[PDB]
């Protein structure tokens, strides 16, 4: 099930600044834990994104997020965004490691998140 602290954060210290990717790669950081599948997603205001989804939740529950399948005419409106995030998970799941280091948000959550005080 979700981890309480890293939804709190999610929503608190970060709020907003996060995305699914982001999600995903925290949680393959703080819990070597991968998603099952991918999902082609938009959200109430037709930004892209893919979603990720594992055996009980999706990434995008961490973030408080009603997003909705992409339909056949919105993969041609987001063909950008789909190229970018995809480039960018292969990114993600090449060396976890570096992709946290490198990315500030991320590695200043991992010190929030490793931190209760």
């Amino acid at each position: 099930e979700m981890d309480k602290r890293m939804k709190s954060l999610a929503m608190t210290a970060f709020f907003g600044e996060l995305s699914t990717l982001d999600i995903m790669a925290l949680i393959m950081s703080i819990f070597k834990r991968h998603p099952n599948n991918t999902i082609f997603s938009v959200d109430k205001d037709g930004q892209f994104m893919i979603d990720f989804e594992y055996d009980n939740y999706k990434a995008s529950q961490y973030l408080d997020l009603t997003l909705t399948p992409i339909s056949g005419d919105e993969c041609k409106t987001h063909a950008s965004s789909i190229a970018e995030q995809l480039a960018s998970v292969d990114i993600i799941k090449e060396d976890i490691s570096e992709y946290i280091k490198t990315t500030p948000r991320l590695k200043r959550f991992i010190k929030k998140y490793r931190n209760r005080s």
